[PDB]
């Protein structure tokens, strides 16, 4: 009886760079609320704020270390826009290891960003949400876990996990909140990618194109705006996880 | 130019129900619309008078498409151009189980469900011009998700589209997309009273029914979201995540 | 072991055969069904029965009516209460060069044809005795790809029915699968699998055994593919 | 020959691992019982071994701990570990709402650390010439996911995750399978009478008998195109379906 997007505050992990910048600007030109979560990208935070709230949106910039203490994160935000409706958890660390060389406080790391951080998160919108206030948290992962392989073993481990989560979730969330994943493609070259690399890449997915940065936020608001939806993900990536020409064909 | 003025539609089974809702959400948003209906004529053909009346373009052409289906997108295209979006909603749903297996019922829920939207699916490509994308969303069924021993022959087909919604988007990349929706209960069955329908509905996880306009912003959403190919939401109100089976209750 | 007669489809040569002869040697009571390798089945079966065992030979066309093809079976050797569903139809389509006769063939020998043998099994099946089938799939069930279009739906559909007869027909018959890679032709490509190597003959028989003599197993497929399934250096990956 | 595989079985002093240990060493295999807590009961079952002329050993570590001997521990006494079995566990509920990392954190250290870990060592220590087998314990949830026991469903589903992509990592020479048990022996918290009653209303109305554990780990081992998969010996739990929205 009161969906409308000024009544549902957001939180977008990880918000001031790339794909979470994208997210947070969509929304907020939608007339959603919006808190940045940022750590290191502080200055690109604020500057993404001053830009919306000067355009006659609503935002703000709250910091924390997803790796430490994240427990006051959900209120910094709520405090400023109001109790956190809309989670999208976009923070990540995408650090290669291999099996036979694993160093487990990188594993760890790449646990408590994509997993702990997330349940932890959506566990206190949970909690502060009012309860005539239905809930959304989105989970952002990555297209491999729906074609596992074996590069970037814990990295993966840990997206794996997510997904997992976000059915578990899903069940023991509902019928208030519901937690919905995207998975994305190569969308923004990684930091070893080189754009040779990244364009040879988008070149062999099946769709040979990369997702574009306004299917993101997009995505959001549809999982937002359909309410039938829980327990489920939309891969953004090209067709890449439908990948299937392996040497043995 | 993705123009939706530039994206005819065609609805297998479109004069009723999530079809009807399907048709009338994307003539309303200004794409010409192909009301395609077997046995329900007079209902299309009011359905397109209605949007031909209102300033948009649609037209009926009738099939039965557990026969010949080979003349039924050219029907669609002579009327309002070549088809660009091909929405396989129509089914057979009719119960039976092994032990008391009829195989001429099961070749008609295979009919239906597998043969006919393959079929239309590669004729809607061998008719788009090669300039421009296209879009396939097959309508299947929840259940495909969570696999039961009811409806036995109908279950089967029905996974079997799921199946076809993967290879088919493996075989038409790039040039056209294939998705799917998978609908929980909608509206109450034969033998249901309202009474009872809610009463299903109630022990969903979400507890709440998709609603008819889910349908056509999801098949919208498909169009709009270039990078998603391949891929399923079930609009189910969480059926498919129900897990309180008597062995842990 | 002679309690437990078993009807295995196209069983006269290849994986079949080899099913045949390794549950032979072990007791079990075999109808080696088969169409056009009839001289080969009686071979086997004439072995068999020299051997001390019992084999019978049985023949039908699966693409055509099957419905009396295991009490054929079961006059000759007992109730059946292990069927193979081995026989298979594997000739390439695509999408964009449909033929719906030949989709019709890979769908009579890989779904309607199972499901019906497996449905008379069980009317077929004494009270007082359990029941496994075991479906011969393929491993790309497993890792879907657009070749070999109507092969592969027909395929996919035994596994998808693999499941939903393990639960219509529980807790009397259990109903799991065998999903082959490349056994007989090639070399090349074995190298190529993730274990370099390819599933052996001998594998099948123990697979089928295995799957009867534990008995909490039902609606679940081994491949035995060398990894094949698991393959994952796809264009976008290399 | 099952003479040249030693066998590291973790948690194998009691119950389930105590049924693969005794089911491998009863075939000819050389088997290093793991154990933390049961040493007593580990003690025994590798010395009744032993006098029937079986060939066990017992090995000693905490695997939440530094376990970075524990394969070496093995090997000095029965020769390099050529097939793990993961079958160390814990069991302890939690759920979103109140959500402890204490214990979701020991939940991943058995079931997917330290199996990734002893997997890792098993890798370096085996010779080249010898091929290896890993098999993971998981449960049949990971199949029929549910709320309920939130960090332990996660870590298993983890550990099943890693099945797959320690396959990929171990081809060709290390293969990784698993075994999914339904309901087998009542947990700590599990009645008799419960126990039977979820046995009931298993699809196939019985549970796994103890012996099929070991001849699972046999049957993987003897089938050497078999990786990246797991059993579920579970008398058809993660296919219950009749749930109250179809019922
Ligand atoms: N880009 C792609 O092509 C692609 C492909 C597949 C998957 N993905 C997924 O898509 C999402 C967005 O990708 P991206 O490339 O935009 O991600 P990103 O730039 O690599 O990182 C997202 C943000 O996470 C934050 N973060 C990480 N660790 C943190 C910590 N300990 N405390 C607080 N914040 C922390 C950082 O914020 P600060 O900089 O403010 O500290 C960082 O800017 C991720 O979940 C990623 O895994 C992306
Ligand atoms: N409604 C639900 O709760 C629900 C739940 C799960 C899945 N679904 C799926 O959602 C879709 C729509 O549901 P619905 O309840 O609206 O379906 P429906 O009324 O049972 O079927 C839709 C239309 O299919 C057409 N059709 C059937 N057989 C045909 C044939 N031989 N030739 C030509 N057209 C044929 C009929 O058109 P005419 O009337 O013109 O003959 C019918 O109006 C279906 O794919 C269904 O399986 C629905
Ligand atoms: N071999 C492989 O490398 C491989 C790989 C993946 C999957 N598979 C699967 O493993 C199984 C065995 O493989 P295979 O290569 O040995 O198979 P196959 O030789 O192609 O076929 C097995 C038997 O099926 C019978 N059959 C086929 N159509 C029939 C019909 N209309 N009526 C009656 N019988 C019919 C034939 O019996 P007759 O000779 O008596 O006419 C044939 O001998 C099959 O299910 C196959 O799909 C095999
Ligand atoms: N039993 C069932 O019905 C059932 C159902 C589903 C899944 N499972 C799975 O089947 C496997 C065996 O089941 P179970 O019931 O026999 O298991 P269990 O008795 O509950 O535990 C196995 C053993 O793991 C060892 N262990 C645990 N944490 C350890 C640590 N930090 N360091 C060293 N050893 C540690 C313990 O050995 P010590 O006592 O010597 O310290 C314990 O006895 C497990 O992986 C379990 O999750 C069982």
């Amino acid at each position: 009886e009161a969906r409308m997007v000024a009544n549902c505050p957001v939180l977008v992990t990880g918000g001031a760079r790339r794909i979470g910048k994208a997210i947070v600007e969509d929304l907020a030109s939608h007339g959603f609320p919006v808190a940045i979560h940022c750590n290191r990208s502080l200055d690109e935070g604020e500057a993404i704020a001053n830009r919306i709230n000067d355009s006659g949106g609503n935002a703000c910039v709250v910091q924390a270390d997803l790796e430490g203490d994240v427990r006051g994160l959900v209120k910094q935000a709520s405090d400023r826009i109001g109790p956190i409706r809309l989670l999208v958890n976009n923070a990540s660390l995408f650090q290669e290891d291999k099996v036979g060389a694993l160093d487990m406080a990188l594993w760890d790391r790449h646990f408590a960003v994509h997993l702990k951080t997330p349940v932890i998160l959506a566990e206190d919108m949970r909690k502060a949400l009012p309860e005539d206030q239905d809930g959304l948290v989105v989970n952002i992962i990555d297209q491999r876990v729906w074609k596992l392989n074996p590069q970037f073993f814990s990295y993966t481990l840990s997206k794996s996990a997510l997904w997992n989560a976000t059915r578990t979730l899903a069940q023991a969330l509902a019928p208030r909140i519901r937690v919905n994943a995207i998975a994305p493609g190569p969308t923004l070259p990684s930091e070893r990618q080189r754009p040779e690399d990244f364009e040879r890449q988008v070149s062999k997915l099946p769709l040979q194109r990369a997702p574009e940065l306004p299917e993101f936020g997009r995505t959001v608001r549809y999982f937002w705006e359909n309410r039938s939806i829980t327990g489920q993900m939309i891969a953004l990536d090209g067709g890449q996880h439908l990948a299937w020409e392996t040497p043995d064909i």
